[PDB]
DNA sequence: CTGACTTCAA
DNA sequence: CTGACTTCAA
DNA sequence: CTGACTTCAA
């Protein structure tokens, strides 16, 4: 029947107390959602080519960077993606998760669609034309869900697409697009080149070895919404790995039994020896020397590595930096080394609603981590057998330049990474970071990926996928391109449950702990202001901090 | 989806109790809000004439508070006119000595959406069309997570006559905001500075609540229908008599 | 005149209300709250601050 | 002497929107909450100064 | 056969192309959403963009 | 998940785009002033984020 | 001899042992020299504040 | 004839309701006492001086 | 009424 | 289909 | 009378 309701709406964060520090979270979050009709019905394979020779394009000296071109299968198919934090928490869920649990689990996810509505609009008058909206009682909306993930796998937090952040506030789906193989090949320089320097900037046709043209309508069994109908996903199961929600702080210099003092410190400003490391016991791996000392002990693996940075790698797909491990930045500041990610939203995600302007919110994600980091300009080699102190011939150190390049040092191009190298898993990013993710297709995987904390194990939940059906008019000829339709679209209210599993921390330091809290201090980050109302009802949504309190590595 | 029952049955039980049925109803009117944001606003009557706060001996008059202003409504009955007819009171204060509450319920029906446009241009007149699919959103605190707006305090409950159309009252609560005001009279010196201040939000004591995240929420289009079930209630007997 | 009211949530409370005759002993009856939920039209951006809303209203008893 | 004082506590809810206020630890030299005021000394002098409670607050009426 | 420029979500072009011959734009670099590993510049490009891991690597030779 | 080696280059961060000769390592650059030995002879960017296919079985030797 | 920063100061990264070889590249191959005492090895009859010294080169040839 | 145990234990039943344990021990110093008997002992700050009560306006000392 | 590229976590 | 600040007067 | 940071490899 077209009266009567065929879901819920339901917000709420649920927390189930199961004993032993079990805790069963459940999170159910409700949208309105507006859909539109597609610019297109067609399956369009589009190009984007930035070769212009002046500004941005890669036709200028040194802008390879700036590379834009790609070629991608633009459907008219529209993505239900709410694979983000923010669509399930709310700020104070994040902290008292944050403040309270040692570690999260994904458990499992359903969906729901449901109180489809599906409008027209035509035109009155004429002095004035006001619009007028009426229903179209018979007409549907398609959906389709990709249970087998056949479709190419398009996280729409990576372009801050996911649907909004606010249960309060309309949101609607992605337009669904996936890239397509095309060669690409751009030539390297830099802004110091030869003036007659040519920049080979190409691009190729379609290559039958790796063309992968896909269609919703040949590939997903689809359904047909009328305003009496409502979809359901069933329950899907996660098989992930649990995330500490503990960071860890010991170095290299913090491993093991310390050595010991001669004596305790004879007042409180006074500092305390060891016994001087001529005579001191221990292990190094430096056999020139006969002594032994912090810097030089033997430790029992390498937390953390040197990461190369910004290194671009090249490919028929044209070049890309590869990404990076995020790790500590250290007290150094060394953002790109150890992989710090600084990302770009809208008002649906954090973005203050009464900011002005195109440009969009940016903000820059530290690791939390203290002890993987890398602090690359008080790093340095040696030669060996090791000399102490060596002389300018016998360290490699950030002053000194590769291949005469005066910004180049030995540390762009370093990578330590090796069987002794141990390091923690990227921070979970409150409300802007993805949740969870689909691992590659290849045989030999990656230990982890830098966008997600929860790479799925098996299968990962299929996407969802919505579009208007076309609503045709009196003229309709198969045998001509002329496209006559009515103008409409539709509305509609999504629900989503999403439950972890997590477990209450445990408390034994002396010390009471860090914990991530607001605060009233006028500018503070922390200011409880930013989390409120403002006097028309515009918000904001900042990052929060993640992991507060510390454990103890070894 | 329902019944309208306006009438007031006494069951005698004997040995002198009664059980007194008070069933009442009204056509509510429910219009959009004009914003659909929660919003912190802020009153601060501190004029330096008329009735506010920065002429001398004007502390009375102070009306300077902050609230959450949201887009939903609240249906309220808590008020004896609510249920009773003037005959009605008359019988019980008259016959009776005490009077207690036993139990509640409520339920919404009949719904009806409806849409406006404008027609012709000279004039221009308005229609109205019923919109089948759309729908009216329901929340009932049971947990009473939110803060409690008793509207008979501001004459805002349902109207006191069955045959007269009513409407909810616009949700809003009380919001933590630091407000100082000095003391003075209207004989205080010509050069007394009055001190009126205001304050930024708290950490310590801001609570800030929605209802889309605290309670479940029923669509309802105009074939639905909500029902509350009963609610039993515990308090202590009033006395009908005076001493 | 209220006929019931919330008692305070004090460790402490009052003998009884100045506002109205029944205080609860339990927790009272929880408030019945309704709004109308947003109408769109063809228009809509959430990226933008722009509103456009067709004028609707209800009525229910 | 040895003693065994056994308590029952309940977990807080979470509903508000905004994070709430908790007792932390902090860096800031010369903060009341500075961690070093809740360390050992270069010779192991401790202190103990008051802690703050009943940091979350909660609805009366 | 998809490299690091082909994971995930393509950024989203203003218009679909005018012709067969024609080629599309995407909104200025600078007021894209999305996200890199390079703090030191506002605005994101397909060649900077973050993806989950790296695939292939170099060999020394 | 092959390279094109002579399309391959790495630049200094804070990053600069465009970057001048001294901010960016090309294949034009000689390592130890050897004319044919480049930053990618001895480059090595197998790391925890590598991902990969398995060689091909040829036939039929 | 790789040397890698952090907060907590410089440090010498471990090396995985391997055999030396015939060019006797001890540090290339993480050999692992030790300092010991009376009680753990070093001649009772030993003088000085010295403790004994060990380098160990991995038994592993390949 | 005993154990020492400081350990505070954390028991979470479930439904957010949590046994708490705290346990706490400590070496205890006993000395003789200044006197065998029970004394009925006076204290009486009345001097005309400081902080006596015999001077005008000191009744809270 | 999600299951690893179809049906078919039947 | 009202139960004391979630689920859960289950 | 060792069990992954408490109790609690109960
Ligand atoms: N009392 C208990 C004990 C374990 N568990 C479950 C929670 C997890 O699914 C699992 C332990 O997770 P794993 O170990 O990270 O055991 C529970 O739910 N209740
Ligand atoms: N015959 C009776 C006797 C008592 N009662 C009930 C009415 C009240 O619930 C209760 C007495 O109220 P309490 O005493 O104020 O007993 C009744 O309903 N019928
Ligand atoms: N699952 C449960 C439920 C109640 N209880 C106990 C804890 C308290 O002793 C009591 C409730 O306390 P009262 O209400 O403040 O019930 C429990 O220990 N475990
Ligand atoms: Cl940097
Ligand atoms: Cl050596
Ligand atoms: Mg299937
Ligand atoms: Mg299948
Ligand atoms: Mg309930
Ligand atoms: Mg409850
Ligand atoms: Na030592
Ligand atoms: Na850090
Ligand atoms: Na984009
Ligand atoms: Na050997």
């Amino acid at each position: 029947g077209i009266g009567v309701s065929t879901g819920t709406y339901d917000n709420q964060t649920t927390y189930k107390f199961l004993g032993d520090g079990w805790v069963e979270i459940t999170a159910h979050a409700s949208r309105l959602l507006h859909l539109g009709m597609p610019p297109s019905e067609n399956y369009c394979r589009v190009t984007v080519h930035n070769n212009q020779t002046t500004g941005h394009g890669t036709k200028v000296k040194g802008n390879m960077a700036y590379d834009d071109t790609h070629q991608q299968i633009w459907t008219p198919w529209s993505l239900v993606d709410a694979n983000a934090w923010g669509v399930w928490f709310q700020p104070s869920d994040w902290q008292f998760i944050q403040n309270s649990m040692e570690s999260l689990n994904l458990d499992s996810l359903s969906q729901e669609l449901f109180n489809v509505v599906v409008k027209t609009v035509t035109e009155q008058q004429g002095a004035g034309a006001i619009k007028v909206y009426n229903n179209d009682l018979t007409a549907c909306m398609m959906v389709a869900l990709d249970s087998n993930n056949i479709l190419p796998y398009t996280p729409a937090a990576q372009t801050s697409e996911t649907l909004g952040f606010y249960p309060w506030k309309p949101t609607a789906p992605a337009p669904y697009r996936y890239y397509f193989f095309m060669p690409r090949q751009l030539s390297v320089t830099s802004s110091n080149s030869a003036e007659g320097t040519q920049i080979t900037d190409t691009i190729g046709e379609p290559q039958a070895l790796n063309s992968q043209f896909f269609t919703i309508e040949n590939t997903l069994p689809i359904t047909l919404l009328r305003t009496g109908d409502e979809f359901t996903t069933g329950t899907y199961i996660f098989n992930t790995d649990p995330l500490k929600l503990t960071h860890t702080w010991q170095t290299n210099r913090h491993l093991g039994m310390p050595p010991r003092i001669t004596d305790l410190p004879t007042s409180d400003t006074a500092t305390a020896s060891l016994t001087a490391n001529g005579d001191r016991f221990g292990s190094t791996q430096t056999q020139n020397v006969n002594y032994v000392t912090e810097a030089l002990r033997t430790r029992p693996a390498q937390i953390g590595f040197m990461q190369p940075h910004d290194n671009f790698e090249a490919n028929r797909g044209g070049p890309f930096k590869v990404p990076v491990v995020p790790l500590d930045i250290t007290a150094g500041e060394d953002h790109d080394a150890n992989g710090a990610i600084r990302f770009n939203y809208g008002k649906q995600h954090g973005e203050d609603w009464a900011k002005q302007g195109a440009a969009p919110e940016r903000y820059t994600w530290d690791a939390i981590d203290s002890a993987a980091g890398r602090d690359t300009a008080r790093c340095f080699v040696q030669s060996a057998p090791i000399s102490i102190p060596p002389n300018q011939n016998q360290i490699l150190q950030r002053e000194d330049a590769i291949a005469g390049r005066t910004n180049m040092h030995y540390t762009n191009v370093f990578n330590s990474y090796g069987p002794l190298s141990a390091f923690p898993h990227p921070d979970p990013i409150y409300p802007n970071g993805q949740i969870w993710d689909k691992e590659l297709d290849l045989e030999h995987k990656p230990r982890l990926h830098v966008t997600a904390p929860f790479v799925c194990k098996n299968n990962p939940p299929g996407q969802l996928f919505v579009r208007l059906g076309p609503n045709l008019t009196d003229q309709f000829d198969p045998n001509s391109t002329t496209v006559s339709r009515i103008v409409t679209y539709s509305t509609f209210y999504w629900k989503g449950i999403l439950k972890f599993k997590a477990k209450l921390r445990p408390n034994l330091t002396w010390n009471p702990v860090y914990q991530a809290t607001t605060d009233s201090v006028a500018n503070s980050y922390m200011n409880v202001k930013k989390w409120l109302p403002s006097a028309t009802g515009n918000m904001h949504s900042d990052p929060l901090i993640c992991r507060p309190v510390p454990h103890m590595t070894y």
